[PDB]
């Protein structure tokens, strides 16, 4: 528990919904907790 929420409390609800096709799409494999974070911020 707490896979996508990690990006919500960090970035924002409306900020994760835009990159939901990537974040949740990555975790499905075996990403880390220090990846999706630096990833989103890097994109935006």
């Amino acid at each position: 528990m707490g896979a996508i929420a990690k990006l919500v409390a960090k970035f924002g609800w409306p900020i994760v919904k835009k990159y939901y096709k990537q974040i949740m799409q990555f975790i499905g494999e075996g990403w880390a907790i220090n990846k999706i974070i630096d990833w989103i911020k890097k994109h935006i």
